[PDB]
């Protein structure tokens, strides 16, 4: 009974211009698609620079998001956007995708601190969790997921618990064209879940979204949809295409 | 003989919304002051997230920034934004503000890497570099200085080497309301166009624009502009604030 939840990360590509032609194209079709009973919700997510000119295409229901902002309200931070920043134009913003944590060094304990500060500005956001190959080909793949769990998604209330979106992105899918199967995918997404109820009760773990994201394309999107365990979707490449919409019919 | 530049420096301050009413409110009065014989090149740096409704503000010469970027063209970088991106709506780029290379571990070598792009792009890069008070106090200032320039100003053309603005910023005075004093500002700053002389030679150590950095304000302005080898300044909370008109008009 869970909404599912197909979600756009366009990462640094589109600025303002291709952003709002981008958008022009696919938005019709979009739209139309959305109109179908059991459709799900749907994110674009584009570079912070480039949300005001697809807002305003929007404008003339798809739903933006930001992929990435600070956790305070305002301050010296040169470089960054607040919540309140991204709530002007935004409902979603993606927080801890393993591109930041692995470039950009960002700890489960900062991801938690945005994610609590996203909450707290009525934002919905999308945490991203994942092992990379070397921990998946040692075993250490369960052992991960529990930490990320832990720390990343810690500190929530009921209700909060509720509103968050957990993507499991194995880091061997990203942009590789390899996605996880359905099965593997399912069966970390399973492990999730049960963590997820180990701290916040059956309750909060029935409701809560958990996405697969790693080399999502509408070739696959129904293999891991089929899963009742997976709500949905982090698409990466292929939110830059048309693609994109075909992911939102076949989900 | 070198262009005077006012650059200001909002940090995480003012979303889209609060960003087009602080620039209804400053532009008529800053617009005029700019017209005046001898005026800096000024430059507003708002989040990127509101860098659209500055542009539509401004749209209706004062010069738009970025307070960030990352290096590659386009790609796979959940969360940042390109150069080209920055050049649809910015001339200006603000790069290795200490609060990156503190909070965000930003090095030397990837602020080179982002200011070669700038420059690759036709974006004005201002690179920012600085002791803290704890180098100040041991005496370390001057290594700081000169290990920051060899390594966050490399690889410059000749031509290049004209282009970029270099920020002192000692990071003892920022936000403290202690700016340094002139003498301090200058004499450090002297040391900047020293070492870039040491790469680069004379003419280009004698057009390349270095500003000071730290709690300036309308009254301090004059301080700093009085010394030759000062060309200005990166202005922060002030920035914010309508006195930022008013060290325009002294400077």
């Amino acid at each position: 009974g869970r909404t599912a939840i197909i979600a756009g990360n366009w990462k640094m590509n589109y600025g303002p211009r291709e952003a709002a032609k981008f958008v022009q194209e696919i938005q019709p079709a979009l739209s139309e698609a959305l109109q179908a009973p059991g459709s799900p919700l749907c994110i674009l997510c584009p570079p912070a620079i480039s949300l005001a000119a697809v807002r305003a295409v929007l404008d003339i229901q798809i739903e933006l998001g930001a992929q990435n902002m600070y956790f305070e309200e305002k301050g010296a931070f040169t470089g960054e956007i607040s919540p309140n920043m991204v709530h002007e134009l935004c409902t979603t913003v993606i927080l801890g995708h393993s591109e930041r944590r692995t470039y950009f060094g960002e700890t489960d304990e900062l991801v938690n601190k945005k994610t609590l500060a996203a909450l707290r500005h009525e934002l919905r956001p999308i945490v991203c969790i994942g092992e990379n190959e070397q921990q998946h080909e040692s075993g250490e793949t369960a052992h991960i997921i529990t930490t990320q769990v832990r720390a990343s998604l810690a500190n929530l209330t009921s209700e909060q618990a509720r509103e968050i979106v957990i993507a499991y992105e194995p880091i061997w899918a990203i942009g590789t064209g390899k996605a996880a199967t359905g099965e593997i995918a399912n069966n970390v997404i399973r492990q999730i879940r049960q963590e997820y109820q180990a701290i916040y009760g059956a309750e909060a773990a029935s409701v809560v979204r958990i996405l697969y994201g790693g080399s999502v394309t509408s070739d696959n999107i129904a293999e891991f949809m089929a899963y009742p365990d997976i709500d949905g979707a982090l698409v990466g490449g292929a939110s830059l295409k048309p693609d994109f919409i075909n992911i939102v019919r076949n989900s």
